């Protein structure tokens, strides 16, 4: 309506800042309330200072492109002058490794991981359909909301996390036991790399949150499935899941499956389960 409007752009004083969320695991973000639109949001911030600012207005303009339910929906930036803000709707129940590891699995039922894949799986195929690449797919890069609705985020954590979640490779830091082999070894990444990823936040959810490959050293996993060594199926998973698992983790990333076929046979399985369970609930 005027010279330097941009539809994206808000103005930092609608935002009332709040506490750090994530303990500094998951950098600089903040709870925050949006107060004209009474909203509780998730702020995320560079706070001035020099030298990560490119990445800040990369991960703003591919925000932009992006929308979808169960995908992060970008609100608004202030990208103008520091501190930028990149700011979405908060998610009540934070990241999806946490919360498998604290839920009740009386109410976080087989059904309900099943309806959490389904989602994940929805917002792969969009990312696909777009030609993006995720590059980072893993149940700390999820958050939870209220019932159950799952959204795909990225918080960029190989430079914040600490511990071995993410360790030196090709002179970054890798996840390295969600990371497919043509990654590990070539450096090359691409949407069948994520769907490799994905395959191991299956395993995730199966396990409430295990941590991936137990007891095995990172050295050795490339070794490993170079042999065509894989994870077992965890206990409970139901056998279907555990066969695309194993399709995820195919050697040679043509032979995976799109999220696509991925999201397909969630569905089916949901549906399938969800009917079964209003059926078993539906007595008493
Ligand atoms: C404030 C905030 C800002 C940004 C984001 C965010 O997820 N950014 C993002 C950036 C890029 C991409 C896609 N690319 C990935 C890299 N790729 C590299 C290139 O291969 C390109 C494609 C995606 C994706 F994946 F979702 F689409 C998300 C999350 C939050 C949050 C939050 C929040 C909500 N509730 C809570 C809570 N309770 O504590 N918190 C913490």
């Amino acid at each position: 309506g005027s010279p330097n409007y941009d539809k994206w752009e808000m103005e930092r004083t609608d935002i009332t800042m709040k506490h750090k969320l994530g303990g500094g695991q998951y950098g600089e973000v903040y709870e925050g309330v949006w107060k004209k639109y009474s909203l509780t949001v998730a702020v995320k911030t560079l706070k001035e200072d020099t030298m990560e600012v490119e990445e800040f207005l990369k991960e703003a303009a591919v925000m932009k492109e992006i929308k979808h339910p169960n995908l992060v929906q970008l609100l608004g930036v202030c990208t103008r002058e520091p501190p930028f803000y990149i700011i979405i709707e908060f998610m009540t129940y934070g990241n999806l490794l946490d919360y498998l590891r604290e839920c009740n699995r009386q109410e976080v039922s087989a059904v309900v991981l099943l309806y959490m894949a389904t989602q994940i799986s929805s917002a792969m195929e969009y990312l696909e359909k777009k030609n993006f690449i995720h590059r980072d797919l893993a149940a700390r890069n999820c958050l939870v909301g209220e019932n159950h609705l799952v959204k795909v985020a990225d918080f960029g954590l190989s430079r914040l996390m600490t511990g071995d979640t993410y360790t030196a490779h090709a002179g970054a830091k890798f996840p390295i036991k969600w990371t497919a082999p043509e990654s590990l070894a070539y450096n090359k990444f691409s949407i069948k790399s994520d769907v490799w990823a994905f395959g191991v936040l299956l395993w995730e959810i199966a396990t409430y949150g295990m941590s991936p490959y137990p007891g095995i050293d990172l050295s050795q996993v490339y070794e490993l499935l170079e042999k065509d060594y894989r994870m077992e199926r965890p206990e409970g998973c139901p056998e279907k899941v555990y066969e695309l698992m194993r399709a995820c983790w195919q050697w040679n990333p043509s032979d995976r499956p799109s999220f696509a076929e991925i999201h397909q046979a969630f569905e089916t399985m949901f549906q399938e389960s969800s009917i079964s369970d209003e059926v078993e609930k539906e007595l008493g």
